[PDB]
């Protein structure tokens, strides 16, 4: 109860800024993690004794896969720590309880491939859900680790707000589904320029939620180069892999996914942070001016891919 964790100074500094990278240590995420709900959160809103043992067990249920794995859960779930500290007072202390579990949440028991490649492979959990299928699973581990015993770090909120919780996360969860993140933005943006945008209306929060579950989702692209670089090694593992299955399927599949067509990563990357990541974070400061700071750190890696097509890196 008066058990605060401390960090390194360094690493106490360093975490409060958005581009803060976790660092090679496997076995220091969870006291990083927890650090971050003792700030966001308080002292009191999660029993040490069971949140420890969720994250634990939310650990062991990610996967060895390349870039879908519990570095990146907790990657997800510091940037939207960032997001929260910086917009202190705009969001109620269910959301900073829901959205800090939402993210380390949000990818359980990936296997490195799309929605896509489930249905064309007809895995059974295409069957059971037509969208957002990964996600679906996702929510759907999410309630399962929550209901093992001394696992409920709920159990303390009324009925109601239990319910309102757990709502929150699956429709977080499910924004992280980028196939619906276009329109999610859209709509967004046509509420700002026409300034009909209300944080009272539920369902525009339900949106700009979303949206803030993109921007966490995708923060490996607002992060200092070489590290952006470097995570860009790990999501094209498991693109080149995918690829590899589709062919396996006597499927050519799409050229970002093609080993062969690495020479074309470059100018991918270029479509990627204009087609996706600048749009998002742009939107996002917009809404939330606070988070510019992603926007300027996804501009940099930007011009940084525009440096490397110009033979320059
Ligand atoms: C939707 N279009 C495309 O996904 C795209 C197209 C052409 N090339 C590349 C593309 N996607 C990505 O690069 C990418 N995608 C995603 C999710 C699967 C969708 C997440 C992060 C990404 N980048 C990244 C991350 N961390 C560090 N560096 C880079
Ligand atoms: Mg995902
Ligand atoms: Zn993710």
């Amino acid at each position: 109860g008066l058990m605060q964790f401390t960090l390194p100074v360094r690493l106490c500094k360093e975490i409060e800024l958005f581009h803060f990278d976790i660092g090679p240590f496997e076995n220091m995420w969870p006291g990083i993690f927890v650090y971050m709900v003792h700030r966001s959160c308080g002292t009191s809103c999660f029993e040490l004794e069971k949140l420890c043992r969720f994250i634990m067990s939310v650990k062991k249920n990610y996967r060895r896969v390349p870039y879908h794995n519990w570095k990146h859960a907790v990657t997800v779930a510091h940037c939207m720590y960032a997001i929260l500290q910086n917009n202190h007072t705009l969001f109620t202390d269910l959301e900073r309880k829901g959205l800090l579990i939402a993210c380390l949440c949000h990818d359980l028991d990936h296997r490195g491939f799309s929605n896509s490649y489930l249905q064309k492979f007809d895995h059974p959990l295409a069957a059971l859900y037509s969208t957002s299928t990964m996600e679906q699973h996702h929510f759907s581990q999410t309630v399962s680790i929550l209901q093992l015993e001394g696992h409920n770090i709920f159990s303390t909120l009324s009925s109601s707000e239990y319910e309102q919780v757990l709502e929150i996360i699956r429709k977080a969860i499910i924004a992280t589904d980028l196939a619906l993140y276009f329109g999610n933005r859209k709509q967004l943006e046509e509420m700002y320029q026409t300034g009909s945008l209300n944080l009272n209306n539920q369902s525009h929060r339900d949106r700009v939620i979303g949206l803030m579950m993109t921007a966490c989702d995708l923060c490996s692209v607002t992060k200092l180069w070489p590290v952006t670089k470097l995570t860009a090694n790990d999501i094209y593992a498991e693109f080149w892999a995918e690829g590899d299955e589709m062919k396996k399927l006597g499927i050519q599949p799409i050229p970002m996914m093609d080993r062969d067509k690495k020479d074309e990563v470059p100018q991918g990357q270029l479509g990627f942070y204009n087609a996706v990541a600048i749009p998002c974070y742009t939107t996002l400061t917009q809404i939330l001016p606070p988070t510019e700071p992603l926007l300027k750190a996804c501009r940099d890696n930007l011009s940084q891919w525009e440096k490397v097509i110009r033979g320059e890196e």
